[PDB]
């Protein structure tokens, strides 16, 4: 996906959706009960990855930024085109719009499901050096349990792209 050269007309788009994607990073976790603390902890329910997209520094932003580099660049290989067409937290307000009622079609479905599977081949490949985790098989030999998680995390990108237009 990284041989293609991102079209600068929908960076804009890309930075959009990278922000869509951290503030649900933010949303799963705060359904978890994650505060916003100053410790990068797990355990302690808090996270310093919560505050506004205009204050995150470039060593935060590069996360959600290359996730939506990476699945606008899978959707342009694969061969679609790309273009035109509450629980209170700790001080940070999640909340885009309404994005769960249209219903997304099943091509939109399996691309979200190759999305998953390249993600997760990429995470294996980093994961190969490292002992024996049964998770070092690839995705489409993967326990269907958790197929739906990794599914779901990728379905907001194209979710996002079919809202906003």
């Amino acid at each position: 996906t990284s041989q293609i050269v991102l079209p600068p007309h929908l960076e804009r788009i890309r930075e959009r959706l990278a922000e869509n994607i951290h503030e649900l990073w933010v949303m799963n976790k705060i359904e978890l009960g994650w505060q916003y603390g100053p410790v990068r902890d797990d355990n302690k329910r808090q996270h310093p990855c919560l505050v506004e997209f205009c204050k995150l520094p470039e060593q935060e932003r590069n996360y959600n930024l290359q996730m939506s580099l990476e699945t606008l660049k899978t959707l342009l290989a694969l061969g679609c085109h790309v273009g035109i067409a509450y629980q209170l937290t700790s001080g940070y307000k999640p909340a885009p719009m309404d994005l769960s009622f249209i219903k997304l079609t099943p091509s939109q479905e399996a691309m979200v499901d190759k999305l998953a599977e390249n993600a997760h081949n990429v995470w294996a490949r980093d994961r190969i050096r490292q002992r024996r985790n049964p998770r070092l098989v690839p995705y489409t030999l993967l326990d269907d349990r958790t197929k739906k998680s990794n599914k779901d995390s990728l379905r907001e990108a194209v979710r996002t792209l079919l809202g906003y237009g």
